[PDB]
């Protein structure tokens, strides 16, 4: 059987200095992550994780790939993501006895496996003091051909609703603060709930809607690096036929691979940005599928 994890290169400002914590039951030097639990997604188990193991708080950014390792009863998977420290302390816990504060190159001697010193030359390879776009596609709302009225005003249906519910802890996890929509219903309402949380109001895109984009890809493209040039990390919650186009030109503009792709309801592009450069394009499924 494969277990599914997440975990974290949690960082500081101390000048990067990296948590690494010390499990006295193995007595090793790790990076913190754990088990998802059940309809947890990785992200915020990752910051779960974080906040268990080291007491800190954190805003997830840039993916730093996966780790596999074998275990009695089959596989542990681990997606990682870097973390820059928000709050919290550390005392001891359950899992973990000692943390310390390292600067990569000791962080790097410190560490017990060699999969986790290839996430750390991972973290290290790129900025880490990033920026973030979430590009959302709106959830689930049923079809066009059986909907009665004005396509534009089409919700959510019950599961599209529970994804936009779901997507609120996703979101956060990645330190959302400013919230844009394609101008259709239903993209507004995957991220009300989001809305809700920050009480922020969402700014209605009608360069963003399918419509939209088919005819002046340009003004999507513009109004895109406008959006992500603003302070704060912004969610643009569009639809289906914009996001593979945007993405793609994105990625190959700034040589950008991304690690894993689709274009599911409900999924989330975190797109990591340093000094207005596109240095991570990260793929994150739906909150109610693997
Ligand atoms: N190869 C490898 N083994 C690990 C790692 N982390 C834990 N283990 C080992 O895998 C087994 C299960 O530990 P872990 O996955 O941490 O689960 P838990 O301790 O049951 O929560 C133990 O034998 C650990 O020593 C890792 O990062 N790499
Ligand atoms: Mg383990």
């Amino acid at each position: 059987h494969t277990v599914r994890a997440a975990g974290a290169v949690l960082w500081r400002d101390a000048t990067v200095e990296v948590a690494v914590i010390h499990r006295p039951r193995y007595d090793d030097w790790s990076l913190p992550k754990g088990k998802l639990d059940q309809g947890e997604t990785e992200p915020v188990a990752a910051a779960r994780e974080i906040h268990e193991e080291t007491g800190h708080t954190a805003v997830l950014g840039r993916r730093l790939g996966r780790v596999t390792y074998p275990i009695p009863q089959g596989t542990k998977r681990v997606w990682y993501w870097a973390a820059k420290s928000t709050g919290g302390d550390f005392s001891p816990n359950d899992e973990v006895d000692k943390l310390v504060w390292l600067p990569v190159d000791a962080a790097m001697d410190q560490l017990q496996y060699p999969d986790d010193r290839k996430v750390l030359r991972r973290f290290v390879k790129r900025p880490v003091d990033t920026k973030t776009v979430l590009v959302v596609r709106h959830g689930t709302a049923g079809r066009r051909s059986r909907y009665k009225g004005d396509d534009r005003k089409r919700p959510l249906d019950k599961r599209g609703r529970a994804q936009a519910e779901a997507l609120v802890a996703q979101l956060m996890a990645f330190g959302a603060t400013t919230l844009y929509a394609a101008d259709r219903v239903r993209c507004h309402q995957t991220i009300e709930p989001l809305a809700q949380e920050l009480d922020q109001l969402i700014h209605n895109e009608p360069l963003l809607t399918e419509e939209a984009y088919a005819a002046d890809h340009k003004a999507a493209r513009k109004r895109l690096l406008e959006i992500a040039g603003r302070p704060g990390n912004p969610v643009i919650c569009t639809q289906g036929k914009v996001i593979p186009g945007l993405i793609e030109w994105w990625c190959e503009r700034a040589k950008v691979r991304p690690e894993t792709t689709g274009n599911r309801k409900g999924s989330t592009w975190v797109l990591s940005l340093s000094d207005g450069e596109l240095v991570g394009a990260d793929y994150l499924s739906p909150p109610d599928e693997k």
